[PDB]
């Protein structure tokens, strides 16, 4: 009777706050950056990354029906959704929605989010959403808003209904910047995490030595 809501605030915890994996993390892609550097394969690239996480963290819920973590403690969360369930929710379709350099919180227009604040939040949250998207590129999509909307070293939880797909899932999110850093299977449903690595430079090079047709 393990929840997804459950295990997702577990882990964000353990990341920022109580296991700082987001440190061990760091460190194994530093390690990994200079073994590519010692093969020639890469060589001077832009690392980003995070100071301190904060007391609060920033999250975003992406097709939160109701925001279930809006009392998980230090969340602060930002929930949309198509069809919000609860009024505590934000109307938006996420595959119109602007990532915004420049801005501090959501800008709406006609009660529905189109603009949201770009390498803001901590964590964003792709809770059994992806199935719901129509096409393939346009779940890719959702991932590369997500990119955009993360800080250095951010997490992307994604949760997804229930082999050779999640491998090709690691392959294709590493491509755009984003490592997974953990999967579990919880009944009926695979929760993973990615991460923001500290150079997209990093992650679309493992994916290059990763990828098998
Ligand atoms: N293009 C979209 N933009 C925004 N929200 C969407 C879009 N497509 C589906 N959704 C929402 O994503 C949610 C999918 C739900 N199954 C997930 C609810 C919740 N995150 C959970 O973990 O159970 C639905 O509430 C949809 O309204």
């Amino acid at each position: 009777a393990r929840s997804r809501i459950k295990w997702a605030i577990d882990y964000i915890t353990k990341y920022f706050f109580t296991e700082g994996i987001y440190l061990q993390k760091r460190q194994r892609e530093q390690r990994l950056l200079e073994s590519y550097r010692a093969e020639g394969k890469l060589g001077e690239v832009q690392c980003r990354l995070m100071e301190e996480p904060p007391d609060r963290l920033h999250v975003l819920d992406v097709g939160s029906c109701f925001n279930p973590f809006s009392s998980a403690p230090h969340l602060e969360v930002t929930a949309l959704d198509l069809c919000p369930a609860t009024e505590d929710v934000l109307q938006a379709d996420f595959l119109k929605v602007e990532v915004v350099p420049g801005i501090r919180e959501p800008e709406l227009e006609e009660g529905s989010v189109r603009r949201l604040p770009a390498s803001h939040y901590e964590c964003v949250i792709f809770s059994l959403l992806l199935e719901y998207m129509p096409s393939a590129e346009q779940r890719l999509q959702c991932c590369l808003q997500a990119y955009d909307l993360l800080l250095p070293e951010g997490i992307l939880v994604l949760i997804t209904p229930d082999a050779h797909l999640m491998k090709n899932w690691r392959y294709s999110l590493a491509r755009i910047g984003l490592l997974r850093v953990r999967f579990e299977k919880l009944p009926h449903i695979s929760c993973m995490v990615f991460r923001k690595a500290i150079s997209r430079e990093l992650s679309q090079h493992w994916a290059s030595i990763h990828r098998e047709e």
